[PDB]
């Protein structure tokens, strides 16, 4: 954390995107290079309590270096202010793409596709995501795919076993329920309370994709979403899975639906 230089001189912050965690963040811009960046300001005042958690997901960015995982540029402290630069992704997040109407499995499975690519490399790197869903997914403005918001190391998207209190593979249970949302619009139980949720995971049979979807695509879900972690498969594994294969194509025919947010 550089303490010294001024990041109001360094940055001029534009408006508001998305909702960060501890922090608003910000469309910014660098003063040197003209570059957009996202900016979180966080007051470490009014945060102490989380200062240590904002420390470690400082660190475990910082030790990513993936075309998957949205890239760390530094940080600053200017009086109580924690400024902290990120990669801009214009795209917005994958849950944001759901407003305006279902995805096809074509979209789906280009956005899974890129999510594994993410968790392949996390898990090689003996790192865990853990916070896995359509919110923390996002894209940049050419249809690039990549992981935002990890997990401290709401219930929807958590592995039974973390519930219980594990490994990757909860990565891959969360990305089933990420599947449904891709799909669905929304998780298992949303409807729920999340105390309710809370003892339903653990005590229920795994979530099912319902509807009228490929049998490919339930198999994928259902891969991910068994009760066993040893039973789940790996990242790399699910790479080659036949829905991926069938149905995936190129990144960039993302931008389609990145245009169609914009009309809606
Ligand atoms: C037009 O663009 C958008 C429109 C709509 C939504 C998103 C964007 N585009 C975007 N592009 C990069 C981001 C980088 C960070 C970012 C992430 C982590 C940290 C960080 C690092 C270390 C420690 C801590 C505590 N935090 C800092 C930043 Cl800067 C960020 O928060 N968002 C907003 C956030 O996206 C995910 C969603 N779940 C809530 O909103 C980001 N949005």
């Amino acid at each position: 954390t550089n303490l010294k230089a001024d990041p109001e001189e360094l940055f001029t912050k534009l408006e508001k995107i998305g909702k960060g965690s501890f922090g608003e963040v910000f469309k910014g811009i660098d003063n040197r290079t003209q570059k957009v960046v996202a900016i979180k300001i966080i007051d470490l005042e009014e945060a102490e309590d989380e200062i240590e958690d904002i420390q470690q997901e400082i660190t475990v960015l910082s030790q990513c270096d993936s075309p998957y995982v949205t890239k760390y540029y530094g940080s600053y402290l200017k009086d109580t202010k924690l400024w902290i630069i990120m990669e801009y992704l214009g795209g917005g997040s994958a849950l944001d793409l759901l407003e305006p109407g279902p995805l096809d499995e074509t979209q789906i499975a280009t956005i899974l596709r890129e999510i594994l690519k993410g968790l392949d490399y996390l898990h090689s790197e003996k790192k865990i995501h853990r916070d896995i869903k359509a919110a923390n997914v996002l894209l940049s403005e050419h249809g690039e795919v990549k992981l935002a918001d990890f997990g401290v190391a709401t219930p929807f998207w958590m592995a039974p076993e973390v519930i219980k209190q594990y490994d990757s593979k909860a990565d891959i249970w969360s990305l089933g329920i990420t599947a449904i949302e891709l799909a669905r619009g929304e998780p298992p139980h949303s409807e729920l309370h999340p105390m309710k949720v809370l003892f339903l995971i653990p005590k229920n049979n795994p979530p099912t994709l319902e509807g009228n979807y490929s049998k490919p695509l339930k198999e994928f879900v259902e891969a991910c979403l068994n009760k066993e972690p040893s039973f789940r498969p790996t990242a790399k594994e699910l790479l080659k899975h036949k829905f991926i294969l069938r149905n995936a194509k190129k990144t960039s025919y993302l931008t389609e639906l990145i245009d169609a947010h914009h009309h809606h």
